């Protein structure tokens, strides 16, 4: 059944709750972003109101064929009334179109639902600074101190410098980047920019990217593989067998692959700096796992929460095991005693 951490008390609302059938007493279904664990259940047969960003609404219409009459896109950073309740959508610094949702309940309670987010100090100057938040529905994906990772900027600098060096040493090298969802577009777009190439991809992935309102996108991507030396493939294909196979397909245009797997966290982060990352190599194929995250590190999460000073925290991730739940509640208490709220 629908878990309690997907329901907004004092409203008829749910968040990211499309796989439970008709939720009893739900008058408006919000969707924070277009990732499959969150939209699971949506289709052209859905007939309840869906509230979301403009970008998420483009993907619902074009990818899932949700009918236009049930898509209610809202502008960001704008007070809006939904079924009698004031709400605001805020940028979540996750994937394109991802939002956090502020609910102003009739009784005076204010609730923030982060959806999935990568906490950032810039959020401390949004509409969140203007009033007290009582309850926080928090993306706790990486809520443990072992999870450190570099800035997105450091990671993109590494990728750009690696790719440009490799292709300038060997102009017959192909660059390949893995993907299995929206998000992390900076990785492949920054590499293609430095190389003076468009990114080549399947018709399905090109359609997905054309829903994202990215400026000048027609100048950066293409379905013509042959004209491109940065290719995007399913993340599943980013292994030696899959890559050897792909290289056969390019008909001797290329004699080397350099491939990127933008993972979340990996335990090489506990030891190794970004400067010191090395690839796995077999023959003329090299694969780099780069720690490009669209979720908060432990320290970024902690800073956001100690700034916001909520009265109650409800985790939305890692909630399935008692040991995970108890660990997270211990960190919450540490943060509160350290900061004095
Ligand atoms: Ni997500």
């Amino acid at each position: 059944t629908c878990p309690f951490y997907k329901k907004i008390p004092g409203t008829g609302f749910t968040v990211d709750a499309f796989q439970y059938g008709v939720v009893e007493g739900c008058t408006a279904y919000f969707l924070t972003h277009f990732h499959s664990d969150h939209y699971a259940g949506l289709s052209k047969h859905f007939t309840f109101p869906v509230y979301c960003s403009e970008i998420t609404g483009n993907l619902l219409k074009n990818k899932l064929h949700v009918q236009e009459q049930y898509i209610h896109p809202l502008p960001l950073d704008t007070e809006c009334i939904v079924n009698g309740v004031k709400v605001v959508l805020l940028d979540a610094n996750h994937c394109p179109g991802a939002v956090m949702i502020l609910f102003y309940l009739p009784n005076g309670t204010v609730i923030l639902h982060t959806g999935d987010f990568r906490a950032d100090p810039s959020m401390e100057r949004s509409l969140l600074a203007d009033q007290k938040v009582h309850m926080l529905y928090l993306d706790t994906t990486y809520c443990s101190p072992e999870y450190t990772f570099p800035s997105q900027q450091e990671v993109i600098r590494f990728a750009i410098n690696t790719a440009f060096e490799a292709v300038t040493l060997n102009p017959h090298a192909l660059v390949v980047c893995g993907t299995y969802s929206i998000g992390k577009e900076k990785v492949f777009l920054a590499i293609a920019d430095v190389l003076g190439s468009k990114v080549g991809m399947s018709q399905e992935k090109y359609k997905t990217l054309q829903c994202l309102n990215i400026p000048e996108i027609n100048s950066l991507i293409t379905t013509d593989m042959c004209s491109s030396l940065v290719h995007l493939l399913p993340m599943m294909q980013i292994n030696f067998k899959g890559l050897q196979s792909h290289l056969k397909k390019c008909g001797g245009k290329y004699n080397q692959i350099l491939a990127f797997r933008p993972t979340g966290w990996t335990h090489s982060n506990k030891f190794t700096r970004i400067a010191d990352v090395i690839p796995q190599t077999k023959g003329n194929i090299s694969i780099y796992g780069i720690p490009y995250s669209e979720h908060s590190s432990y320290l970024e999460m902690k800073r956001f929460v100690q700034w916001l000073k909520p009265q109650k925290i409800i985790p939305t991730v890692n909630v399935g095991t008692w040991k995970s739940r108890s660990t997270m509640e211990k960190y919450f208490r540490e943060w509160k005693l350290e900061a004095g709220y």
